[PDB]
């Protein structure tokens, strides 16, 4: 399931950074940025492998990549945020 919608302004500022980098094809901070998201628990709508790509949203103070990600879908109209490494997602509204 997708847990409603979230304004980009309501996300950490690092989420804006991630979206800017997604649009410019990098530079990405982590080697895994851009990898296909498998959606292996079917939390997001079912799509063929390659539909979804994942990108780290840097967590300040973290040692690892932390649990924040943006998952992109079709074109630039279907970006999801997860704060909990894929347990839940919300559709991002980049206009607010």
């Amino acid at each position: 399931d997708v847990s409603g919608t979230v304004c980009l302004s309501a996300l950490p500022p690092e989420a804006t950074d991630t979206l800017n980098l997604i649009a410019s094809d990098g530079p990405f901070p982590y080697s895994q940025d851009g990898v296909v998201f498998q959606n292996r628990e079917s939390v997001l709508p079912t799509q063929s492998y390659g539909y979804y790509h994942e990108y780290t949203v840097i967590t300040p103070g973290a040692r690892t990549r932390g649990t924040r990600r943006i998952i992109t879908g079709e074109a630039t109209q279907e970006d999801y945020y997860t704060g909990d490494h894929y347990a839940t997602f919300s559709l991002i509204d980049k206009t607010c």
